[PDB]
């Protein structure tokens, strides 16, 4: 171990994927141990359960604005909270290829999604959002812990960026470069809100309606259609063509068959900044 190559954080040992620049220290030991309330990272397992004896938090800091079930999340601003918000961007990059802000967080606000029980709101992922973005980017970057992957949470945060985008009655899209994960599961997830929306209309939905709906930007949408077969073009414009029957042909692919953990608008708390 010379690069952090290994973390403990609550009861899951996990292998890093990329370089991280936690201080060099920290890097020679075996395994970096994290508490998983506040991120603090430790160099021992001695440090680390006295810590945990220690620790008052029992979930993120900032304003929980979603609420449902067992299912919760966090809005932290990079200016309020800012050393966790630099453990969780550290923590981040031992995920993330493309990452490269870690300390100067004060710009972003970061949405911790956990799953709570009797002890307390345990971290599955988050994403980062630029307070301005000039891009109209609605996450700089997402990342799901490798245990929760491939399990609907990454669903969950990718709906629950658009649900933002929604209030701000505005359109977005993730930051690129996107991980090579975060690429298959916005181009799922796209193509799955398109499709639901091509069911339940009929109908003159074009592509501006989709976009006004969903707060996915056109691009996003027509680059989504067209790997579906689903847009003509006409004298320079993308137009959608589709049939009732071939939208129903695709949903009925397994990969729209596991039911989603889903964003309820009732239970977000949220306006505006
Ligand atoms: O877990 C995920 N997706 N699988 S899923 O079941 O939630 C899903 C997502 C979208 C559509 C269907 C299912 C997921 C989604 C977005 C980002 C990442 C990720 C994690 C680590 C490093 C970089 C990116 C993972
Ligand atoms: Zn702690």
């Amino acid at each position: 171990v010379k690069y952090v190559d290994k973390i403990h954080i609550g009861n899951y040992e996990i292998d890093a994927w990329y370089f991280s620049p936690f201080p060099e220290d920290y890097g020679k030991q075996p395994k970096l141990w994290l508490c998983e309330y506040c991120l603090k990272y430790m160099k021992y397992e001695k440090s680390y359960r006295f810590h945990l004896g220690q620790c008052q938090w029992r979930q993120p800091p900032g304003k929980e604005i979603y609420r449902k079930s067992n299912i919760s999340v966090h809005e932290v601003d990079g200016k309020d909270h800012k050393i966790y918000c630099q453990n969780l961007c550290l923590l981040a990059k031992l995920f993330l290829d493309h990452k490269t802000l870690y300390f100067d967080v004060e710009p972003f606000v970061f949405y911790i999604l956990t799953e709570v029980d009797r002890q307390g709101a345990h971290i599955v992922g988050y994403f980062s959002k630029e307070k301005e973005s000039p891009d109209g980017n609605n996450v700089s970057c997402i990342m799901i812990l490798p245990p929760y992957q491939r399990r609907g949470y990454g669903r969950f945060l990718i709906a629950f960026s658009y649900e933002l985008s929604k209030l701000e009655s505005t359109v977005g899209s993730p930051e690129k470069p996107l991980s090579d994960l975060g690429k298959l599961s916005y181009r799922s997830y796209w193509s799955w809100v398109l499709l639901e929306n091509l069911r339940d209309f009929r109908g003159t939905l074009s592509i501006k309606d989709l976009s006004q709906m969903t707060s996915i930007t056109q691009n996003d949408i027509i680059s989504t259609l067209q790997s579906l077969n689903m847009v003509k073009y006409w004298k320079g414009q993308h137009v959608i063509c589709v049939t009732p029957k071939l939208v129903e042909e695709h949903l009925k692919s397994a990969q729209y068959k596991k039911p989603p953990i889903t964003v309820d608008s009732v239970c977000l708390k949220w306006a505006p900044p």
